[PDB]
């Protein structure tokens, strides 16, 4: 299949080359997967998910996103429009309030949650978590993370965006799940995106047009944008029978494209998520 005029970003992903305009994909399109997006919420009335997004639980007074960050994130892992993996069904599972900030205690909670939740769904071609999210280093947080992981997860997290050592913060510093850095549509490191030893891949991550509250849509910048492509791939791939959850994260970085970026630290991997679609 092929989206043409896509986003710069899911042109990317299944291309050898920067600076295309068409996404080429599989019709399986991620079916039988599921992705439990781990943020502000999700407005799963937004005409883009197609009935496809259900939240699943709160830690606050409301399950809506009153931010818009959570609906952004889940448009890049599974909207129509604006989705990578565009017929998996959407989880959203409320830890950030609506000013986008939560205490790590309720973080921990809401994977927790997922470990045992996705014991209760109809994912036959398994479950992708996505934490577009992140603080100081923690390792009751990172511990949360290896849990899920371990629970037969594909955890992928945002590297971070102060332009530093991902090894500081968490969950982007604990090895065992998938820490994804940003990437622009000239191939280049985002400047905001966090680096280091720890990072196991990047994605498109500046510029990213997705879905926002409102039935609306718009472009913000982020490690926050790139980890919903990285989940998004995922929940593809294992639908496609190519990788499971335990090894999702290294067989993207396997199949990857390799020494395509620039502004790459030396000791970063130098690796581009990318989804090696042949017709
Ligand atoms: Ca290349
Ligand atoms: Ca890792």
């Amino acid at each position: 299949a092929a989206q043409t005029n896509a986003p710069w970003g899911l042109a990317r992903i299944s291309s050898t080359s920067p600076g295309t305009s068409t996404y080429y994909y599989d019709e399986s399109a991620g079916q039988g997967s599921c992705v439990y997006v781990i943020d502000t919420g999700i407005e799963a009335s937004h005409p883009e998910f197609e009935g496809r997004a259900q939240m699943v639980k709160t830690y606050y007074y409301s399950s809506r996103d009153g931010n818009g960050h959570g609906t952004h994130c889940a448009g890049t892992v599974g909207s129509r429009t604006y989705g990578v993996a565009k017929k998996t069904q959407l989880f959203g599972v409320k830890v950030l309030d609506d000013n986008g900030s939560g205490q790590y205690s309720t973080i921990i909670a809401g994977m927790d949650f997922v470990a045992s939740d996705k014991n209760n769904r109809n994912c036959p071609k398994g479950v992708v978590a996505s934490l577009s999210l992140g603080g100081g280093y923690s390792s009751s947080v990172n511990s949360a993370a290896a849990r899920l992981q371990s629970s037969g997860v594909m955890v992928a997290v945002a590297a971070g965006n102060n332009n530093a050592d991902a090894r500081n913060y968490s969950p982007a510093s604990e090895p065992s799940v998938c820490t994804v850095g940003a990437s622009d549509r000239y191939d280049r490191r985002s400047s905001f995106s966090n680096y280091g030893s720890v990072l196991d891949i990047f994605g498109p991550g500046t510029d990213i047009l997705s879905t926002w509250i409102g039935g609306s849509t718009r472009s913000i910048s982020g490690t926050s944008m790139a980890t919903p492509h990285v989940a998004g791939l995922a929940a593809y791939l294992m639908t496609l029978g190519k990788t499971t959850a335990a090894s999702a994260c290294r067989y993207i970085a396997d199949t990857a494209n390799k020494g395509d970026l620039s502004n790459i630290p030396f000791g970063t991997v130098n690796l581009l998520a990318y989804n090696n679609y042949q017709a």
